[PDB]
């Protein structure tokens, strides 16, 4: 597996990329963010492993930016894998009430802090968590950075295929995607879990991919 990567996306916004091997297919990249706010650091999604989470946190902490919290966008391990490590270090972790209930049901360690409702400000004026409704999973949320107009979309953003439908709600996804598109059409950058970073157009494709999945009711390179 490739080493953890950290790449600048905007002033005070970094994409962290961690990797997981899929059996006989290959390595798949997972994107999250580190957002620097008021000279402190916040994780948007954790890496899959405690090792990568520790590497990521210590990297910023050593250099003078205290880790103040992490928010996980949904219950899947690619978003929550580092919660155990963070809790073990007394670093505040956050996830929605729905996400914590799914973690609990799945026998996974929960975030220390939860929230509910459509909007939740993790940092006032600077980090907003938004629940568009069920889609990729029943609990999926997105994270908005109003100062940079950057949206972390995570697994909800599926411009080129809905992917693993094991936990998806194909019935609700179109309505959720419509709501998200209407809410953050102003986004300059949209960050998906695996696919390439794009512009607000990703919100359109997702929507059309949702409405097209309903009807018909790792990446796939075969063509
Ligand atoms: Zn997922």
């Amino acid at each position: 597996l490739p080493d953890l990567k950290i790449e600048k996306l905007d002033e005070g916004v970094y994409v962290h990329t961690s990797f997981e091997e899929v059996n006989g297919w290959g390595v798949v990249p997972k994107h999250g963010l580190v957002v620097l706010v008021n000279a402190e650091a916040y994780l948007i999604d954790t890496p899959f492993t405690a090792k990568d989470t520790e590497k990521l946190v210590t990297w910023f902490v050593e250099r003078g930016y205290k880790i103040k919290g992490s928010i996980s966008s949904h219950f899947h391990s690619d978003s929550t894998g580092g919660i155990e490590w963070l809790n073990s270090r007394s670093i505040p972790t956050y996830a929605s009430e729905l996400t914590n209930e799914l973690l609990k049901k799945d026998g996974k360690v929960q975030a220390t802090n939860s929230f509910s409702g459509v909007n939740y400000w993790l940092v006032k004026n600077k980090i907003e968590v938004f629940y568009p409704g069920p889609g990729h999973t029943p609990d999926n949320v997105v994270v908005w950075l109003p100062e940079r107009k950057i949206l972390f979309g995570g697994g909800f953003i599926k411009p080129y295929g809905l992917g693993n439908l094991g936990d998806a709600n194909i019935e609700a996804w179109p309505k959720s995607a419509k709501l998200l598109k209407s809410k953050y059409g102003k986004a300059k950058l949209v960050v998906p879990s695996h696919s390439e970073v794009g512009d607000a157009s990703l919100l359109k494709l997702t929507l059309e991919q949702a409405v097209k999945g309903l009807n018909e009711s790792h990446p796939q390179f075969e063509k």
